[PDB]
RNA sequence: GGACCUACUACGAGCGCCAUUGCACUCCGGCGCCACGGGGGGUCC
RNA sequence: GGACCUACUACGAGCGCCAUUGCACUCCGGCGCCACGGGGGGUCC
């Protein structure tokens, strides 16, 4: 699997939420493990319903993944990971994340 | 017990909008929610008042998001007093 | 190989009891999901080692990604996934009670 | 409790767990961050659901809040915190 | 001190239910169920 | 209808400081900073 990384990979997201009210609903929830750079959020209605938080040091994503896991969050538990390496930049270029 | 629950220590920085919307992002788990009001008036600031179709489900909510922090902020949730607009 | 419902832990601290252990254990992983049954390792050669069986494959998978790597007991532990029914085999054969 | 200390104050804990399964379990977990002194439960009405863990350096007790809070044991999220006031262990040690 | 019985007894354990989110280091919340321990009473070595 | 302004206005918004832990279901604590939008008054094509 994939090694530990500041940033954690969110799926099984809600994908009716507008991604305004998404990127600061999740900023509501994960603000207490430390200080959070961006949240990059799925773009398309369509897309499986994804998204980022980028953690500033990887302790705070660490406790993320373990405290937040299955969270049922929008009545739809989400499913924590660690994001693999520098996919989170990736996918802001390649603009599939906002 | 009542339908509603009645939640304090709430980060007031944060506005009306983003709050109601991620407090139902957080208590839809539970059961169905009639209404949520919030108001940043100078007594009542800081505080939430989340209304549930059941009482059930308001035991459970309370039970479960006790001391969660939201906002870097543990909330407190308890009982109302009197009952909702709601019959 | 592939995802199954029962995780393979080792490098476990041997200097703790095994009865102190499987209780700590399902203090760790019973966030995860519903546990079975915790499997830990009583043979003499083959020391430090546990199986933890998840009820859901789900649940395996979350406990590998959350606790890979944790220090238990001042040693971090290396999950797995267990070898097919080498769980079971292990059980119809003593070396894990 | 922004000040640190020696001593975590842990809660929100699994009530129905036995007390020495629990100092045991925590034991398994808090040992990494250094040594551990002792580690105080009660079941008792006031003390229930809370855990001092008292530890020898303030560095030990500080890896041990950054990394543990919020950390679900036994199926419950603990909230970690520091101690409002040194322990009498430690308080043995710099003499108050 | 042991082993086997009991129209006895819930003091501990152990089960559940209710209440409690509480900063300690001078035990100690509340019921209910259950004689596994103990405690009585009894047949023996 | 456009553009280039204002010795005007803080009506919306958006920033910090202070005070605030408060039980409601019509309703608005207090200064300060800022014309992004607006609203006036203008000079032109």
């Amino acid at each position: 699997e994939t090694r530990p990384n500041h940033t954690i990979y969110i799926n099984n997201l809600n994908e009716k939420i507008k991604k305004d009210e998404l990127k600061k609903s999740l900023y509501a929830i994960f603000s207490q493990f430390g200080q959070i750079l961006d949240i990059l959020v799925s773009r398309s209605l369509k897309m499986r319903g994804q998204a980022f938080v980028i953690f500033k040091e990887v302790s705070s994503a660490t406790n993320a993944l373990r405290s937040m896991q299955g969270f049922p969050f929008y009545d739809k538990p989400m499913r924590i990971q660690y994001a693999k390496t520098d996919s989170d930049i990736i996918a802001k270029m390649k603009g599939t994340f906002v």
